[PDB]
């Protein structure tokens, strides 16, 4: 059986949705590999549900847009930069999968570099930017993301929807057509109501259609709404994991979470960007737990760090947590490049915990031999080797 | 049922789930009150089934009108009937059983409650509070907390905290650091160098963990201690709780119900005839409200109804589809009709009955006396199958 890949976009504030539109989505699919595009989501919930779509065949991955190369609603521009996948369905928030996606997944794009649903059943013009079926590789090879953002660079200000209106002024007549049903935006009922589209709301809601797309400001989860198939999305918001697990596993649909717990804790204090060699020991290491500590702001750098499942961040701390962080670790990092911080040092003495130090991130002012091992910087497999070393 | 008291907002439910999840985890027959303004019907609606198979129950007190952040504790007794009751905030995490807190006597005290920060502050805590709740509504302390609120709001430090110490100074009884462990003071006692806070075990958890200050553990990075925790349980699934429970031979059936009749309204007025009466005196009939512009608190405040759903700044062909999905139409509304209902009534060949003092002043297979509604109860339940 072979995953099949799905982009969602949004913010930690979009938590709710975001969870709801997944939990819909894994309901009724399985296999799926899931990248989620954000800034602000906390490690902790990616772990988890990680773990969900892991048993259910598939994986989360983060998509940290932290960095300058980098919301609201324009983050889908830079999909072709985290999916690896030829062909990915892109799907907004504010929606919700009712089944089986199979005949969409499989769809042929051809040569078109994308497919889509029209806008608000042809009252629209265009297309709905909502659920894309997108050529990935064409993407990425046209250039598309500096594309988008270029051209909404320019007449930001000169459009009505946005992203949408960028979308479909890049993209005419080169998109395929899926049917309504595969974006069914139920949210316009409001407005086809303020419209007097009549017709609109004799369109047959037995059975639901594949994709409901709750677009306007008329959420459902509101407090109040207007539109209808307010209960659908609630139906899913208040489903436990358990509940969509439990409905693959009883079908023998299983797979082994892949998770594992750590074999060791390592921690480094550090006040610049700079700590030497992190991402790539963070990548190597994934059994090992890295807690970077600052006592400031951190850089992008530092904060990207945040789309690996094993470093913990913590900018703007204080000696005092500094010093329980080091009592709890097994081993000390010496990897940063500014002047150094002594009483880390001196928690390290009187905690008797070992310290190794790579050539170039050594203090001018300690003896070689008060390190366990200093290793060389342009040949980092030699630290990850000693790292292991201290686990059993 | 031991009486538990939330309070917070729809932009607090993550924090406000998570804490009742891990109250429930440990404790079972509990009635929680939640006040709150604006939290939708159907999280309430859920969440009461798991509250009640636990043998337990979960109360909408709904905010709503003029009389009402981190301030709706004073109107605690407006809502809770236990002359007893423990307030806890939203930003905490219960980790075991709270019996000896729930069975603490408070004698001539208003409360009882935790000191501030280990005794770092000064006076009590305000986020655990177990009340004397009879003599809160006796005293009528809500209008005094209020009044106290008034003046001296801006001569305080910590908000409401800082009147409730003001107003019950040397007359509170003292609860144990356990009850509210302040782990959530960490990042202040790092900063103003309170070392031997530090020290404190951590191990066995102490039986309320209080999240206070900004450095919450829910936030993308933070820097106090036991974050995991927080975490643990607004992961939890509540069917994991409900299995702990059920396993321990504790296990209810919901008290839950399926519609039998569907009934609509459209209204140009705040005053819908007796519509609070007859949705409490029927649980089993929908309500309908619709508006096409905003509502007046009296409707907003039916929210606190599990039966009606109220629909302000509605459009004519969204009450068409509510009116063909409709039973029976109730001509309740004060004052201007509005035409759009009696077109789609006559349309859909739907029945509409009215009160003798709600009928048209321009036109019903029944008009019910006003002063006993009851008689409207029995003519909605004759519709039903
Ligand atoms: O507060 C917000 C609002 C928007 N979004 C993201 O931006 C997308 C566009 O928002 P929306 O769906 O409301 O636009 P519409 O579908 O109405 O055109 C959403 O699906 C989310 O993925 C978000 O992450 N946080
Ligand atoms: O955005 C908010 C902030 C606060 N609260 C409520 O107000 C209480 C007091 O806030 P907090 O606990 O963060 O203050 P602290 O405990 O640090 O004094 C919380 O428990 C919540 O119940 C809320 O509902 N929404
Ligand atoms: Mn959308
Ligand atoms: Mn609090």
């Amino acid at each position: 059986n072979t995953k099949r890949a799905v982009v969602f976009a949004g913010d930690y504030a979009y938590i709710r949705q975001i969870e709801t539109a997944m939990k819909s989505l894994c309901r009724h699919n399985s296999h799926l590999k899931i990248y989620l595009l954000n800034q602000d989501i906390p490690q902790e919930w990616f772990s988890q549900i990680r773990i969900y779509l892991q048993e259910m065949g598939g994986d989360l991955i983060d998509c940290k847009l932290i960095g300058s190369q980098f919301h609201m609603t324009f983050a889908r521009y830079f999909i072709p930069d985290f999916v690896t996948e030829d062909k990915v369905l892109y799907l907004d928030s504010d929606l919700i999968v009712t089944g089986d996606l199979t005949d969409l997944f499989e769809l042929d794009l051809g040569e078109n570099y994308l497919a889509a649903a029209r806008s608000c059943f042809g009252a629209g013009v265009g297309f709905n930017a909502g659920v894309l079926l997108i050529n990935n590789k064409k993407w990425g090879s046209e250039t598309i993301r500096q594309k988008l953002i270029d051209l909404t660079e320019k007449e930001h200000e000169n459009v009505e929807e946005g992203d949408q209106s960028i979308l479909n002024m890049l993209f005419k007549d080169q998109y395929s057509s899926l049917e309504d049903q595969y974006n069914f935006q139920i949210g316009y009922d409001y407005g086809a109501a303020t419209f007097k589209h009549q017709f609109i709301f004799d369109i047959p809601l037995e059975p639901l259609p594949l994709i409901l797309h709750y677009i306007s400001q008329d959420k459902p989860w509101n407090q109040f709404s207007v539109g209808r198939l307010r209960e659908v999305w609630w139906e899913y918001s208040l489903m436990d994991w358990s509940v969509i697990l439990n409905e693959w596993f009883s079908k023998s649909v299983k797979y082994p979470s892949k998770s594992q717990i750590f074999k060791l804790q390592c921690v480094n204090l550090t006040n610049s960007w700079c700590v030497e060699k992190i991402d790539y020991l963070a990548e190597q290491l994934p059994e090992v737990h890295f807690h970077i500590v600052a006592y400031t702001n951190m850089a992008n750098e530092l904060l990207a760090l945040t789309r690996f499942p094993n470093v913990t961040v913590y900018p703007n701390s204080l000696p005092m947590l500094l010093e329980q962080i080091v009592i709890a670790s097994d081993l000390y990092l010496d990897l940063n490049h500014d002047r150094k911080l002594e009483d880390a040092y001196e928690f390290v003495l009187k905690y008797k915990k070992p310290m190794i130090a790579f050539d170039n991130t050594c203090s001018e002012n300690l003896s070689e031999i008060s390190y366990e091992g200093i290793y060389p910087s342009s040949i980092p497999k030699k630290m990850v080797a000693a790292i292991r070393s201290y686990m059993r």
